[PDB]
């Protein structure tokens, strides 16, 4: 029970129909003027009607925006919200080949509004980029980044911070009075999906406890590539793979045996009877991952994927973060995970498993990029389960002992916000109860409600977290 306690998981519950009334002030729409073509972008400009005045977001230069804003903001007054349909722009930045040109245009318009003082709310809308409702199907994973980074515009500057909303694939005209009765008033709701049910809103919720033996996980066995492995949490992946049935792992990193310990842990894993192969290579880079594949035993053949590659230096505030660096935090995250889904699509994995982190979960102040990074894992392990391929992402507390939060100053802050680090054993229990289970999504933390809940609602409310008792108990 003291892992079952490490687990929650994101549902979707319905919330109320909001009221027929379009919002009385003028909204203010932003478009990508390459990526204006999808239907739900003209269904949406059409639900808005045409008194609403529309910018179109060119190319990714927050000094011209800032300007354009300005002068938007000079000739109206104050708009009533920020309609955003960047989302819609899925195609790699030209210039920066692991971020979305959405995400970018994302990021620029939140840091261009803050710089005109176009106050309004933003609401940035996707089309498939979450998982709300039963039977439905994340069909963008790209845009389920843009959810990550959300959250954190959310933590960092609440007072213009509108919200997410999804759009069905098909924006009727019920859909279309949810989404402008939601932009009038949605009633404190900010992660938003329109069905054709009803408004769902998302939240965050403790997991079930741990059915022995109910997901058919099959015996850990061929070959099993760790990516990240001679990190902190893939070493301690590979050595539980070593002692439950791995006949070989496969650990990778851009420094591989020049990786600090990996003499060391090649040397604990092989006591275990298991082959080791250690290569040094970007998991970013597709060719590399061909060559790695084509090389594994006959007898051994992939059956499982850790995906642990990761960093989180050198991410920024909203305000502050480039391209460049947001590119940085991408490619291990969004490339790499691409190219390792298109290169195991037809092997038949028995698991897909995704790294990904409380940032992209519920949101950190300060981590913007590395946020957007790991919400497109769990977006990505969602759009696998919709073509019936197996996949799970893990989403991270804080871990102890080993890994990227051992760092006093890193350690401090997180657990100074009640995220407070796991011991390693606890961590990895937990994950194979998720394992066990086939569950697709969970975040595995030890938290501590009654400093995270007050410190992270602060500002604003989280309807989020009303569905955790601890959280309400706290802020009672
Ligand atoms: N530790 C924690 O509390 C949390 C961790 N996470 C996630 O867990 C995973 C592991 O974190 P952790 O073990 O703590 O961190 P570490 O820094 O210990 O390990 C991360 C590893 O990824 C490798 N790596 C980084 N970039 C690339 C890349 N482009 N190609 C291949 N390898 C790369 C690093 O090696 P090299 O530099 O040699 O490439 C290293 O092996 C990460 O994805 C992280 O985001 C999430 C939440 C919390």
């Amino acid at each position: 029970s003291h892992m079952d306690a490490l687990r929650y998981h994101i549902e979707w519950n319905r919330v109320a129909e909001p009221g027929t009334a379009r919002p009385a002030g003028r909204l203010l729409a932003v478009i990508s003027p390459d990526h204006a073509g999808a239907p739900w972008v003209t269904a949406v400009l059409d639900a808005l009607g045409p008194d609403t005045v529309r910018f179109e977001a060119k190319g990714t230069d927050r000094a011209a925006w800032a300007a354009q804003l300005a002068q938007l903001r000079e000739d109206e007054g104050e708009f009533h919200a920020v309609v955003s349909l960047l989302a819609a722009a899925e195609a790699l930045h030209t210039d920066h080949g692991s971020v979305p040109l959405g995400l970018a245009q994302t990021l620029l318009l939140a840091q261009a509004l803050g710089d005109a003082g176009l106050t309004a709310p933003l609401w940035c809308l996707t089309r498939g980029g979450v998982a709300a409702g039963r039977g439905d199907v994340l069909s963008s994973p790209v845009q389920g980044a843009l959810w990550g980074l959300g959250r954190v515009i959310g933590l960092e500057h609440p007072d213009r911070w509108g919200g997410l909303i999804d759009l069905p694939e098909t924006v009727d005209t019920r859909a279309a009075a949810r989404l402008t009765g939601l932009l009038a008033d949605a009633g404190g709701e900010d992660q938003l999906a329109i069905r054709g049910s009803g408004v769902l809103a998302r939240r965050l919720a403790h997991a079930a406890p741990a059915v022995p033996g109910s997901g058919k996980r099959p015996p850990v066995h061929g070959s099993v590539l760790v990516t990240g492995g001679t990190g902190g949490i893939g070493g301690r992946v590979a050595r539980r793979l070593a002692e439950q049935g791995a006949a070989h792992l496969v650990l990778t990193s851009r420094r591989g045996a020049d990786a600090p310990g990996a003499a060391e842990l090649r040397a604990e894993l092989e006591q275990l009877g298991v082959r080791v192969t250690i290569a040094a290579c970007d998991a970013a880079d597709r060719e590399a991952l061909a060559a790695l594949l084509a090389e594994l035993p006959e007898d051994a053949p992939l059956t499982a994927v850790f995906h642990s590659a990761g960093v989180a230096h050198d991410d920024a505030p909203v305000a502050d973060l480039t391209l460049g660096q947001l590119d940085a935090l991408m490619r291990a995250k969004l490339t790499a995970a691409r190219h390792l889904h298109e290169l195991t699509a037809d092997l038949d994995l028995d698991a897909f498993v995704l790294f990904s982190s409380g940032a992209a979960v519920w949101g950190s102040g300060g981590q913007p990029g590395y946020a957007a990074a790991n919400a497109y894992l769990d977006a990505l392990a969602e759009h696998r389960r919709s073509l019936g391929l197996t996949a799970s992402s893990v989403a991270w507390g804080t871990w102890g002992e080993v890994g990227m939060a051992t760092d006093p100053e890193v350690h401090d802050r997180l657990v100074r916000q009640g995220v407070l680090a796991m011991e390693p054993e606890h961590a990895l229990g937990a994950l194979d109860q998720m394992l066990e289970n086939d569950d697709t999504a969970a975040a595995i933390t030890l938290m501590d409600w009654e400093m995270f809940a007050p410190a992270f609602t602060a500002n604003r409310p989280s309807a989020l977290l009303s569905t955790v008792p601890e959280a309400v108990s706290a802020l009672s």
